[PDB]
Formats: structure tokens, C-alpha cells, sequence
């Protein structure tokens, strides 16, 4: 029975930051926070997704009510980042391999909601207020809400426009009381807050993590797939930037930081004896001291790294072992 | 029972363009044309609209079956002309008037399809087809298709953006051949010829009318509203652009020939024994040279097309000298 202060302590850490503390703190108070993340099905998550995941974790461990969205509508409007026929494909791999990931760090999932945007976003409730919202958004603030977020082409669609006005009315049809998305959202989430009352609906509390750079090229591609082998694990992490002392722009200190921490509440580097042998950490910062100080090494981080991520992959990697999750890999994702 | 050729006829007359001769041809060869027209519920009608509905005649005189749309989304659309709460009234203000204009001419109702924007508009089928239409429309060309029908801001709205969209998709959904509007239309009607097919629709037929100068000042306000009292219309005329021999932007011939005309097959000049006596046209080429030679004065051109003016006017007076109409009309147009 955690209390109002610890609730909002297990639900802010490790985010860069909170708009509506006021209105987070009087909820806490009195109920439980409703809150939900969305993503778009696109393409094939990858191993950057438990750092959303671990912060849906701390939402569970908090009590929150979470809600999980499956945009898929938002994937085709941004600039059909998947297509029309192969989105409901992209969805089920998309459902399968969250879920995996969820039940990989110990989500208890039966008190989590999975819902896709298509089940209410083409309703006519729903459809009238995207009418009701256009009439009010110039185009001018549509197109600078979704500029990091939606891909930016030369001769823009007018999708890309309606992209960041549904995501601000499915606050209010998925009935919470915040989002919850990378800092990479903060103009899509700005927009809602200001948007959303034109049309009589509250403003929501907005929770940002930070934009985490990759267990691999520094801060694109190359990056390590949730169904990847062991063998291709070890190969990604040795081409990772990881400079010794250097605790700046580190993919692999980051996922230690953001999902290794949070999931087991310390981290084990392994080291030879004759370096001073294993230690546990109990903060992260303590961690990033003795780096900097270049007494854990780029390659025991790595080969720390390896066994933790190689445990969180494995019941994903056993359960697309099944001959239906294999011939849905290949499906959603062809040629 | 007319010939392919009388129902060609019939249909482009007093048209300054058709788009489609191929099309409407093949069509004509076998059956009747399917068309509509629509008209977004905005401000009161006035005479002006005995333009179109005088084409609306010709083409249940040639046998098409023809649908005309009250585009009430449209209003909201195009910088809320019709704002959302009075939208239903105006949609039955606009049903009445245009009915009585149409039985005034005597086109029989029975033939006609009414319907209403909202009836299909926000269903899921054309709310998908939106979506689909806007991951191939760019902004810049829904902006440029509008530019001459919504009204045009400093800071447009995404919903301007949405109306040349919609109105495409009308086509497929009242499942028409073609489409009849002012040449006000005309970068609306090529945007659908070019994104209709892009959504696996066919391209349609379209049909153009001149953009006629009103009844009052020389090519705004002002205008004479379908309601107006005899004394109203008596006064407007007067004051009306009409200069003597002077056949260009003349608002009053320009009436004749695409109301009158189309009415009657024929037009009586009222004038004094002195000048001449009545005189019967058969063809506008021929008053039009008489206007020109200045032996029709611009007096007694204004005095014979009051009392035309006023027989259509008397029947849609009566019919809105109801206690309900009375209200509905105050009530669609308050303050
Ligand atoms: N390296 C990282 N560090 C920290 N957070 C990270 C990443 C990362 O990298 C990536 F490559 F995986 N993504 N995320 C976060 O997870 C989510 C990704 O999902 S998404 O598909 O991008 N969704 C969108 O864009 C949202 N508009 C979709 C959407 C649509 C309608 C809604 O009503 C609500 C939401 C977003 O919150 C992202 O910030
Ligand atoms: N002086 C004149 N001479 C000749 N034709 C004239 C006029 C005139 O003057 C005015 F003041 F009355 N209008 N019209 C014509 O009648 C119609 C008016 O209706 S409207 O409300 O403007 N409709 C729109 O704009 C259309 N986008 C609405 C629409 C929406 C969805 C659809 O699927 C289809 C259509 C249009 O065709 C106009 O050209």
C-alpha cells in the first residue's frame, strides 16, 4: 500500500519531465492515475523499447489503471509507415511481442488494457470532434506539433496534419488522466494541453522520459531486434560506443540507467578478481562514478549487459519459437 | 422522350464549361446521367440561385436523375459560416427555399434526391476513404484546390484543408457520373478528377456554369433575398447595374439569360406603344442586339424582369407565410 508520496516518486523517477504536477498530486491524493502510452505500428520494436516499458512497470508497481494503445491508424497516416493492408499484421506482432517484453521483466498483465486505435478512432463520436478539433488548429500549429514526431518529406500530406490532433483526442476517448511518451512527444503533448479545452475537454498531465540513445551507433539502424540470437546480442554490443570514462552519449550505461536499474533495483558488474572482482551497485550514479574513474571497464559494462539482456530476451525469443509467431514475423514484415 | 443528342443539349446549355465530353457522351448513349449539386448551408439563398436551379431543371428535362446535397459539414468546414449548434436549422431552411424555387420553375420534386452532408459523412466507410484520400492529398494541393470557394484567413485552419477533400468523395458516395457547380468550382473539380482515381474511383463528368453577376451591385451584399417583399425587389432593382446599350456585367440580362430564358423559351420586353410596344424574343442573341442598339431602355428591361421576378418570388413568399416558417427562418438566422 504505497502512499500518495511514494506513488509519485515510482511514477516520476527517470522521467526528464513532468507537466501538471499540481493536477498529478491532487489525483494521488484520492484515486488511483490513469495514464496510457501509445505507439505507432510501424517497425519491428527493438531492444530500446523496455525503456518505455520499465516506466509501464513503475506505473503497475504505483497502482495506476494503464492503458496500452496500438496506433495503428497512426501509422498509416504517417506517411504510411505501414500500410493499409499490412497493419493489422504489424498489430498482432506488435501486441505479441509487447506483451513479451511485459511478462519478460514481470508486468503482471492482466490489469493492463491493450486497445488499437481502429477500434473507436473511425467511430462517429470520435469522428466528429477530429471536425470539431479542425476547425479550431490552424494549420500552421498541426504541422509544428508533429515536426519531431512524424516524418518530414518534401511536399508534406495533409495526414502528417491530422497525425497530432487524434493523438490529443485519444486523451479524452481513452479517458485518462495523463500520457505518458519519450520527450521526442513534448509538441504533440503541448498542443493537447492547449487543445483540448477548445473542445471542452480537460487538459491532461503529460510524463516524459528521455530520448535514450541506443545499445548501439552512439546516439537509425544496426539496432539489436527483440527476437535477435544470442550470437548477433554479443556481436551488436561489441560495435556499441562505450569509451572508457567517458559517461556521456553511452547506449550501454543508458539501458543500465533506465531498464537494468529500475527492473532489479541494483546491478551487478561482473569483474575478474584481479580487478577488485564483482560489485554490486545500489544507485545508478554510484555506477557512473566508478566509471568515469575507469575501474569498470567498457568491456566488463558489455559483457554485464549481455547476460541481463540476454535473460529479458530469452522467454521472448522461446515464445515467436512457435510456428505461427514465425510465420507472423515474416507476414507483417515481407520484402 | 428525348434523343442522346436533345439530352446533350439540354444539359450544357448556358454552360461556359464541360469537363468529361467523352464520358457524358458514352453515358447518353444508354442511359440516364446521374448528377448532383451542392450547396453548403451558409447564408440565406437569394435570386441568384434560380442560376443553378435552372440547370437543375434542364437536367430532369433531359431525364437525369439528380441529387442535390446540403453540404451542412461543408458550412461548419469553411470557417464556421454555419456554426455547429444552428446547422440543422439552416439545413431545413435551405430544404424549404429550395424546394419552393424548384416547384416555382415547375420542376417536379418527385424525381429529385434530397440529402444532407451529415447523413453519410461521418460514417466509417467515408471516414476511412478520408484517411486514405489524405495519405495521398499534399497540403499544397488541397490549399490551392479551396483557394476560390472556402474562405481564405491568415492563419487557415486544417479544416479548409479537409473540404476540397470530402467534396471528391461525395462523388463516389452519392455514386454519381458527374458533378454540376459554378466555375467557382472548377480547382475543385480538376482536384477530384486527379485524386479520385488514386483512390481506385472513377474520375467524373463535371459540368460548369458562368459565375453570373448578381441583380444589384454591377458583378457581394446587397443581393435580393428569396423572401423579399414586392416593394424590396422594386427597390433593388432600381439602384442594379444597367447602363444603357452596355451588355457586359449586366446583372438584369444576365438574369434573363439564365433564368428567364430557360423558364420560358422566351422573354417579353414590356415598352410603351411609342417605342415600339411588347416584343417577344426567341433567342437572348436577339435582345441582347436590341439592348445594344439601345431600343430596349434599361427601364423597361428592369420593369419586365420585375414582374417575372416577382411571379417566381409569390409562391416562395406564400408558402413561408406560416406561423413555423416565420420561425424557422428567424430562428436559422438569429444574431
Ligand atoms: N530510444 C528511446 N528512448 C526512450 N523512449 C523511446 C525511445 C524510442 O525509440 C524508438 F526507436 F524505439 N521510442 N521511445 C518512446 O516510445 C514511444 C515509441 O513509439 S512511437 O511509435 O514512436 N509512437 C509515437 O510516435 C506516438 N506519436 C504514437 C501515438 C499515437 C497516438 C496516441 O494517442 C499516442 C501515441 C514514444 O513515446 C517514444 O518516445
Ligand atoms: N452568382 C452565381 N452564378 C452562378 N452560380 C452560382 C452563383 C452563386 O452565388 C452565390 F452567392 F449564390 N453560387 N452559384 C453556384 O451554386 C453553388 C453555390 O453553393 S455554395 O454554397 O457556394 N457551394 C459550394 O461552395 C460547394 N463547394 C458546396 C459543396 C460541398 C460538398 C459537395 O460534395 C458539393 C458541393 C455553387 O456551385 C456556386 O458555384
Amino acid at each position: 500500500a504505497p502512499s500518495p508520496e511514494e506513488k509519485l516518486h515510482l511514477i516520476t523517477r527517470n522521467l526528464q519531465e513532468v507537466l501538471g504536477e499540481e493536477k498529478l498530486k491532487e489525483i494521488l491524493k484520492e484515486r488511483e492515475l490513469k495514464i496510457y502510452w501509445g505507439t505507432a505500428t510501424t517497425g519491428k520494436p527493438h531492444v530500446a523499447y523496455f525503456v518505455p516499458m520499465s516506466k509501464i512497470a513503475d506505473f503497475l508497481k504505483a497502482g495506476c489503471e494503464v492503458t496500452i494503445l496500438f496506433a495503428d491508424l497512426h501509422a498509416y497516416l504517417d506517411n504510411m509507415k505501414a500500410p493499409w493492408e499490412l497493419l493489422e499484421l504489424r498489430v498482432s506482432y506488435y501486441e505479441n511481442v509487447i506483451k513479451a517484453m511485459l511478462e519478460s521483466i514481470g508486468v503482471p498483465l492482466e490489469k493492463l488494457k491493450f486497445i488499437k486505435g481502429t477500434d473507436y478512432q473511425l467511430s462517429k463520436e470520435y469522428t466528429l470532434d477530429v471536425y470539431r478539433l479542425s476547425s479550431v488548429v490552424t494549420q500552421h500549429d498541426s504541422k509544428k506539433a508533429g515536426a519531431e514526431v512524424v516524418k518530414q518529406v518534401e511536399h508534406p500530406l495533409l495526414s502528417g496534419l491530422l497525425y497530432p490532433g487524434l493523438q490529443a483526442l485519444d486523451e479524452e476517448y481513452l479517458k485518462v488522466d495523463a500520457q505518458f511518451g519519450g520527450i521526442d512527444q513534448r509538441k504533440i503533448f503541448t498542443f493537447a494541453e492547449k487543445y483540448l479545452p477548445a473542445l471542452g475537454y480537460s487538459k491532461r498531465v503529460h510524463l516524459m522520459n528521455p530520448m535514450v540513445p541506443g545499445l548501439t551507433g552512439s546516439k537509425e539502424e544496426s539496432k539489436i531486434d527483440l527476437l535477435d540470437r544470442k550470437e548477433d546480442v554479443k556481436k551488436k554490443l561489441k560495435k556499441a560506443f562505450c569509451e572508457p570514462g567517458n559517461v556521456e552519449n553511452n547506449g550501454v550505461l543508458s539501458f543500465i540507467k533506465h531498464v537494468l536499474f529500475p527492473l532489479k533495483s541494483e546491478f551487478v558488474i561482473l569483474r575478474d578478481e584481479k580487478w577488485g572482482g564483482n560489485k554490486t551497485y545500489t544507485a545508478y550514479v554510484d555506477l557512473e562514478k566508478d566509471f568515469a574513474a575507469e575501474v569498470v571497464h567498457p568491456g566488463d559494462l558489455k559483457n554485464s549487459v549481455e547476460v541481463a539482456l540476454n535473460k529479458l530476451l530469452d522467454p521472448i525469443r522461446e515464445k515467436f519459437n512457435t510456428p505461427a509467431l514465425k510465420k507472423l514475423a515474416s507476414a507483417a514484415y515481407p520484402d
